[PDB]
């Protein structure tokens, strides 16, 4: 076990394992990435067991900090920014205002409990469960929308703010709804979920967006600034860097 | 209708909490645990989701998801927080940034980490899980015994990592204290259920009690509704929840306030 840098227990299809992986590439740590496989139980392998209670991906080990564990990737993005900022004195992907803080703990425990969890148990019904049953499948489709919904007008209020504050000349305009927002020249410049800047609570989703199409749903179709909100993150080098392995 | 919330929003205090919540809401009681055993003085709404008091407009833009619970921590011009995880550590760093003294919480990066980790296990697949138990078991429009199963299963499975984990630390307590008896328990010769430290509190992170500990309590005293016998399945998890479900803050918090 080396002891400086980190070392990432993954899975090839472990969303939440890009999710680690990008923030962990955005911040320039270096990482080593060792995913287990299932399919022969090394991921209740007690090796294993004693970094991750949960005996899952995604778990990450900060050799820095004598061979820490930290499992559950909501907690990850946390300790690793937390890190990345008592290190540098600059919050990337962050904030060092408290204010800020919890808006963005709001976002990502949203995402953790509110959206990857509806989106897996979506898959299961749609694809792995013992029987087809839709009740339980529009269930989570639903709900899956919803939130999508909830993240999409969250966007869209921060957007109509920057195309309002950027273009005061025709405000009242592209408020009305007279004249759509899309006919602004200031449109395509992004907008984040807190703090106008890039943090982890926009990051978090990414990972859970590349998949909800297997779940029917088209994010380009039906939820605009949530699709240029992942087309601007899925451009950056790092997250390109980090996705795929 | 919901003028009333349109109203509160019109009355806002300068100082103070308001807690948003529903009498049901387990995420509800984790939030005024927390803020009581922090020594906090908060208001509590219930929302009564039944008038739309949720698709209030005020109510919305302070919480997008529009469900509970919600804190307005009016001190910082009603700086709003809308998810139970994200409510928890915003009590824990003002506590902690204005005491000088980490109540519920930990001054070292590494204990904090460890903390968040319990505080996402519990939010993300302990608390959705019982839900999904707990909709299929009663309130979808149709009985799919093997959702049903499926739900319980895993609460259940859930249940065994917090247990295991707890035997650890009583394990590590037994062995620490009743230092007189140690060889044996190691040896074998003495089963070490029988130290007198044997009914005694271990905690989640840190040998103090923390919110990853607290954050259970609410969910623990439903999974009764589902079948979990958590006094005898287990017994671990039995005496935990005895000793926080034991605390006058929280049984303050309980009986609703």
């Amino acid at each position: 076990q080396p002891l400086e840098g980190y070392t990432l227990f993954s899975h090839r299809s472990a969303p939440n394992g890009f999710k680690v992986a990008i923030v962990l590439s955005e911040l320039g740590f270096h990482y080593n990435t060792i995913f287990l496989d299932f399919n022969l139980g090394e991921h209740r392998a007690p090796e294993f067991v004693s970094v991750n209670p949960n005996a899952r991906v995604p778990a990450l080990i900060d050799h820095g900090m004598d061979n820490l564990s930290i499992w559950e990737s909501g907690a990850i993005l946390l300790h690793l920014v937390n890190k990345y900022y008592k290190e540098t004195g600059n919050p990337l992907l962050w904030s060092d205002d408290l204010a800020d803080q919890s808006q963005i703990n709001a976002w990502l425990f949203f995402q953790t409990s509110g959206h990857a969890p509806m989106i897996g148990q979506a898959l299961h019904f749609r694809y792995f469960h013992s029987q087809k049953i839709a009740s339980a499948v529009e269930r989570y489709t639903d709900e899956v929308r919803r939130v999508y919904g909830v993240v999409e007008m969250a966007l869209a209020e921060r957007r109509e703010a920057l195309v309002m504050e950027l273009d005061t000349e025709n405000a009242a305009a592209y408020s009305a709804g007279t004249t759509p927002m899309s006919q602004s020249r200031f449109f395509d410049y992004p907008v984040w979920l807190v703090g106008d800047k890039l943090t982890i609570a926009d990051l978090a989703f990414v990972p859970w967006n590349n998949v909800v199409d297997r779940i029917g749903i088209n994010i380009k179709i039906e939820f605009p600034e949530v699709y240029k909100w992942t087309k601007h993150m899925m451009r950056r080098p790092a997250v390109i860097k980090a996705l795929r392995g």
